[PDB]
């Protein structure tokens, strides 16, 4: 595989939150705006809520 996209990761931090970042389809039922805000959630939920599509799912 090579990695793939990591949240933790970027959490230098030298990224913004809650604004400009891309829109982006969670495994859950969900288009997440922001990356932060998607990551924020991931911390929580049970266990491995990877992204998929990028913009509508």
């Amino acid at each position: 595989q090579g990695a793939q996209v990591d949240c933790a990761e970027f959490k230098d931090p030298k990224v913004y939150c809650t604004r400009e970042s891309n829109p982006h389809c969670g495994s859950n039922g969900e288009t997440y705006g922001n990356k932060c805000a998607f990551c924020k959630a991931v911390m929580k939920s049970g266990g491995k809520i990877n992204l998929k599509h990028r913009g509508k799912c």
